[PDB]
């Protein structure tokens, strides 16, 4: 059994934005030209056979809110358990249009729909945990079947830093929707940087694919969404439809299609200001069956070289320890803490004046968010210089014929990132071994940027 996915990159309308709130009516105008065109993907994917379609996080009002200004915006969405379609019944939980819209787009197209919007709680004094605002905001996933059904909502757990329009429920919300073409879970932009919900949704609720509504800003070399979207789904052994919002100056690109082999489609556009949609082809139960030990072989090897040259270089505000890659071809072996990477290289020639180097994190990422990383990598640095060693470069000429990477992570939680130039995945020409080695299967089809095992100890957080 297989079915179609469909992701949708969305150039968002953004509200004209601020000072005083706006009335529901101009809200809900705002909304419906966002929903416009939205309506737009969502039927060309139905025409092209797609089962499911995703939209991004911010999709509907976008993202610059403080609690006053976020509220016209906001509908009372309610426990998908109440059995509701809303396109059926559309005045059953009161003044409810975006779900109505959202219900009848999904039940006249014949299509799951996955948006993101806001719910609205309201609560009294009573309980303690009721804001002083007299309600609960949440940034809201919702999932529409084919019949125009709500089967799913999700109310995102982490929030970014400055999202305090947004509350966080109390308990993590493990929402998952079930179909004829597999088990699905959901969670949010941020989330795929935890733990709660999203590896609790694959590890123990079993899902075989996670949709992802995101409005991801591009961090390269390892937080590029196209790139740790994909590495993500490898690690995990699970399908990912990433939707994101389309926004180059704030560096926002990145939606595609991932399979637990390898990327079926992906998009990346910084040139220009058009949206995308992405249909792809996919296996309804993956095998999640293909275990990895992440420190077995890294453990059982001795250091590949001795002695080297080695220097400090800041990758994303975070200090690797480095070591030069000299030569057309090489072993070295780099260590920072409880960490040590091994790399086994050959280039497809020698390019001149390109530099790259392997290195070694082991620590706490503080920089717009708190998480343990553990991390291996071959990156090109920006320039010849050794101090741009770990800054964001884009272009690259090296191609490479070979390599092989591991490390002695003290986590199970790896995903396996390989990012050509210019912001392209490599879809499949590379594995990684039972015992934890990221390696190549044919020489790289263009030049590489990065080669990564990126590492999260979710305990240590
Ligand atoms: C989410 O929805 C899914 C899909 O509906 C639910 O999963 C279904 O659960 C049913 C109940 O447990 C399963 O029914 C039993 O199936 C076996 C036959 O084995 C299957 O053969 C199928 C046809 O070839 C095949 O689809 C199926 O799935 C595959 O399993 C293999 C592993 O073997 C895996 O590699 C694949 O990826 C895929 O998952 C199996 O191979 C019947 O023997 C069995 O016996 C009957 O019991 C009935 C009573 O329940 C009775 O009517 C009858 O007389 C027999 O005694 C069941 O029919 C069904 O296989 C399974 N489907 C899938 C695709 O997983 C899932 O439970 C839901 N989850 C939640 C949380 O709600
Ligand atoms: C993944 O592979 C590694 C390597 O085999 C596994 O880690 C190893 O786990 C064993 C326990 O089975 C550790 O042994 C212990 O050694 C210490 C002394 O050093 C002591 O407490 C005992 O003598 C005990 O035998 C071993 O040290 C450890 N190695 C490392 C580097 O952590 C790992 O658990 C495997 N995981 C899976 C699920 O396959
Ligand atoms: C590389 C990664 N990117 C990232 N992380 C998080 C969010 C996120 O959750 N957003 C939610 C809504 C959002 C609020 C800010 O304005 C825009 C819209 C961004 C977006 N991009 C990252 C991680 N740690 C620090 C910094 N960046
Ligand atoms: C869906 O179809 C119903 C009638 O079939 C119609 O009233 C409604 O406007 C349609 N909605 C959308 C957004 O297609
Ligand atoms: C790297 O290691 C492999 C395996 O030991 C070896 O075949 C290869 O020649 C080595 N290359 C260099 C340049 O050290």
């Amino acid at each position: 059994d297989t079915f179609t996915a469909a992701v949708y990159e969305h150039a968002a309308i953004l509200p004209n934005a601020t000072l005083t709130p706006v009335s529901r009516e101009e809200a809900l105008a705002l909304m419906n030209r966002n929903l416009d065109i939205l309506e737009g993907a969502i039927t060309s994917a139905a025409d092209q056979g797609a089962h499911i379609i995703v939209t991004p996080e911010d999709a509907i009002y976008g993202w610059n809110f403080n609690r006053d200004s976020l509220y016209p915006y906001l509908e009372d969405i309610p426990d998908p358990e109440v059995n509701w379609i809303p396109c059926n019944n559309r005045n059953r939980f009161g003044q409810t249009p975006v779900q109505e819209r959202l219900s009848c787009l999904a039940k006249n197209n014949s299509i799951y729909v996955v948006a993101n919007i806001g719910d609205k709680k309201p609560c009294d004094t009573s309980d303690p945990q009721c804001p002083p605002d007299g309600r609960y905001q949440y940034n809201t996933d919702v999932v529409f079947d084919s019949q125009g059904k709500l089967v799913a909502r999700y109310h995102k757990q982490n929030l970014f830093m400055g999202e305090n329009q947004f509350n966080v429920p109390k308990e993590p919300e493990i929402v998952t929707f079930n179909t004829t073409f597999g088990s699905f879970g959901i969670f949010t932009c941020f989330d795929i940087l935890f733990h709660d919900p999203a590896v609790t949704l694959v590890k123990d609720f079993h899902v075989d694919t996670i949709v992802f509504p995101t409005a991801w800003m591009n961090v390269l070399p390892h937080l590029s969404a196209v790139e740790f979207h994909s590495a993500w789904a490898m690690g995990m052994r699970v399908n990912f439809l990433a939707s994101n919002i389309h926004y180059p100056s704030k560096k926002m690109t990145g939606s595609g299609i991932y399979a637990p082999n390898s990327s079926r489609a992906f998009h990346y556009d910084m040139k220009t200001e058009e949206g995308k949609l992405l249909l792809s082809q996919l296996d309804s139960h993956p095998s999640h069956s293909a275990v990895v030990n992440w420190t077995s072989y890294a453990s059982s090897i001795e250091a590949l070289s001795s002695g080297n040259k080695e220097f400090k270089g800041t990758v994303f505000f975070d200090e690797f320890t480095f070591v030069k890659l000299t030569g057309v071809a090489g072993n070295y072996t780099v260590c920072q803490k409880d960490l040590c990477c091994h790399l086994s290289y050959k280039m497809s020639e020698n390019i001149p004046n390109e530099v790259y180097a392997l290195g070694a994190f082991d620590g706490l990422h503080t920089v717009e968010g708190r998480y343990y990383l553990q991390i291996c990598t071959l990156l090109k640095c920006k320039t010849t210089n050794l101090n741009t060693c770990g800054d964001s470069a884009e272009t690259a000429s090296t191609r490479f014929e070979m390599f092989s990477l591991s490390g002695t992570f003290g986590t199970q939680y790896v995903f396996p990132e390989v990012l050509l130039s210019e912001n392209q995945l490599a879809p499949g020409e590379f594995q990684v071994s039972t015992d934890g080695r990221l390696f190549s299967l044919k020489p790289t089809s263009g030049p590489v940027l990065t080669v990564t095992l990126f590492g999260r100890l979710y305990e240590k957080d």
